[PDB]
RNA sequence: AGCUCUUUCUCGAUUCUGUGGGUGGUGGUGCAUGGCCGUUCUUAGUUGGUGGAGCGAUUUGUCUGGUUAAUUCCGAUAACG
């Protein structure tokens, strides 16, 4: 949005720069070109960092406008957002699942694990295949962190980032949770938040 | 064998006689059947419900690999129980 109080600042784009955010693959999918600033002399794709911000208020103006928050489901099978959506779904009252997803979780109604959401958030298309291929047969909105090489067949808002791994991942989920806090009215658009970056992302070597 | 022939005593309503109808049968059909037994077959095999795939007969689950006397376990996984 054009607005002052919900323009991008110097000390977020910083820690997008520390953390790789703008650095795509060496390959580019035709729907995700209008995301894109250049290619590096190197084959590197460089993502545009004000695409992303907007790409993300848009993401938590759609899950701030769902009026109970465990409609809400979070997913990732790689390792990488585990910890994240774990973090996320404590920071707001969404439902996480983590690891293994078991086909027919959204469509046999008899399950033991049967569940029927509102809306759906995915760390990745190209692993999270089963929940965005099931979602077509339940009528279900579909928000995902894409890649310069990730394909669009389900999703409906994209985000633009660096998914590979590490730093970046936990960084976006942070992010989305602190804006879905601030617009809903819990904390402060001015003042710093009490939780680091640092807690959301994956197993660094620790001693 | 009073079976039958000659003879002349005996019993007492129980039988005899004609028609209808029964009853019995190690008689016929095991290619009309039940029950029982043998064999395919001594091996590891077989099947619903709800979900996914095909216009359909059908299919997945019930598996690439390792392990076991074993569809026995581990694990993998559009299937779950």
């Amino acid at each position: 949005g054009a607005l002052d109080v919900l323009q991008m600042k110097e000390e977020d784009v910083l820690k997008f720069l520390a953390a790789g955010t703008h650095l795509g693959g060496t390959n580019l999918d035709f729907q995700m070109e209008q995301y894109i600033y250049k290619r590096k002399s190197d084959g590197i794709y460089i993502i545009n960092l004000k695409r992303t911000w907007e790409k993300l208020l848009l993401a938590a103006r759609a899950i701030v406008a769902i009026e109970n928050p465990a409609d809400v489901s979070v997913i990732s099978s790689r390792n990488t957002g585990q910890r994240a959506v774990l973090k996320f779904a404590a920071a707001t009252g969404a439902t996480p699942i983590a690891g293994r997803f078991t086909p027919g979780t959204f469509t046999n109604q008899i399950q033991a694990a049967f569940r029927e959401p509102r809306l759906l958030v995915v760390t990745d298309p190209r692993a999270d295949h089963q929940p965005l291929t099931e979602a077509s047969y339940v009528n279900l909105p579909t928000i995902a962190l894409c890649n310069t090489d990730s394909p669009l067949r389900y999703v409906d808002i994209a985000i633009p980032c660096n998914n590979k791994g590490a730093h970046s991942v936990g960084l976006m989920w942070w992010m989305l949770a602190r804006e879905v806090l601030r617009m809903r009215g819990t904390i402060s658009r001015e003042h710093p938040w009490e939780v680091m970056p640092d807690l959301y992302f994956y197993r660094d070597p620790e001693e």
